[PDB]
């Protein structure tokens, strides 16, 4: 089997991407944030504290003839950005782009933090990291991909995120029309539960490539590119007037700037992030200070190849017995 679903930016900055997901019988379609940096499929629901719901579409398990309470199971998750959610668990039928999994754990939120409430466009998350990170207790649950894998034509999914445009998540096949040139594959460590890999270096604009190993995670659920302070300083030094602002929470730059590109290495291959992808717009409405899309990972504890990086590539998440990651230009 295979599946193919379009993923759509939630706003004009590509802050996140939503993908429609069918849950239950009859189908309830929710727009979920597919997150290769976590491993829980959780939804706003009829159980979510009413004051914490503001415009989201909810899953109502009592209206699904295939829903079953997973008795005694609870979940609770905290994300890198400080947001969180928790609740109980149902199993139900879940379909993505025509690919159906029966008995998928659907984690129903009883509580969500303010950032989730305030984002009316995201109805929940669909985790695509390794199932070892799943938070369900006392019986850990599998991700949608893990459940689907054996049925797939090939044990892979691909992320093809758009810049200010829709893109695609495919399951079970590689669309050879969706990228240019060849796909370069690189080793993955699953030791921390992430799609963790090592970039071979970087360049700023038309500058020379610096060969240096940068360990990080491919994370579709993180907006920006978080890299070591040395790398990030080298980038922003090429933008007149750019500076790190403790009050704003990262590097800012004059909105009048033209940003240089940023290149990262995948083995001997190179992925080029155009400068425009690095512009996250005014820090507040009407400001002439703009927020940068490349930020320091210092104090996160891990480098993160978030959407800014991934949307410059066609990315293969290869879930074969020994997982690997593939990147192609597009």
């Amino acid at each position: 089997s295979t599946g193919s679903a379009t993923t759509t930016p939630i706003d004009s900055l590509d802050d996140a991407y939503i993908t429609p997901v069918q849950i239950g019988t009859p189908a309830q379609t929710l727009n979920l944030d597919f997150d290769t940096g976590s491993s829980d499929l959780w939804v706003f629901s009829s159980e979510t504290t009413a004051s914490e719901v503001d415009g989201q579409t909810i899953y109502t398990p009592s209206k699904s003839t295939t829903a079953k309470l997973l008795s005694g199971a609870t979940w609770s998750i905290s994300y890198g950005d400080g947001s969180s959610s928790s609740g109980d668990v149902y199993t139900d039928t879940v379909s993505v782009g025509g690919l159906t999994v029966t008995g998928q754990a659907v984690e129903s939120a009883k509580k969500v933090s303010s950032s989730f409430t305030e984002d009316s466009t995201i109805d929940g998350l669909l985790g695509l990291a390794f199932s070892t990170l799943n938070t369900v207790s006392p019986t850990q649950q599998k991700t949608f991909f893990d459940n689907a894998k054996a049925s797939l034509d090939s044990p892979v999914f691909t992320a093809d995120l758009g810049y200010h445009a829709p893109g695609t998540y495919n399951f079970g096949f590689i669309d050879t029309t969706a990228y240019t040139g060849s796909i370069t594959y690189t080793a993955v460590s699953t030791k921390q539960g992430f799609w963790e890999w090592t970039s071979t270096g970087y360049a700023v604009g038309s500058g020379t490539f610096k060969s240096t190993s940068i360990d990080g995670i491919a994370d579709t659920g993180t907006t920006l590119l978080y890299l070591p302070a040395t790398v990030v300083s080298a980038y922003w030094a090429q933008v007149s007037g750019a500076k790190s602002s403790s009050s704003v929470g990262g590097y800012v730059f004059p909105c009048s700037a033209t940003l240089p590109s940023f290149t990262f290495g995948v083995g001997s291959a190179r992925i080029v992030i155009p400068g425009d992808y690095i512009d996250f717009g005014p820090i507040s409405t009407g400001s002439s200070s703009c927020f940068g899309g490349i930020q320091s990972s210092a104090g996160i504890g891990i480098n993160i190849f978030g959407d800014v990086a991934l949307k410059a590539a066609f990315v293969v998440f290869n879930g074969a017995t020994t997982p690997t990651l593939g990147f192609a230009s597009k």
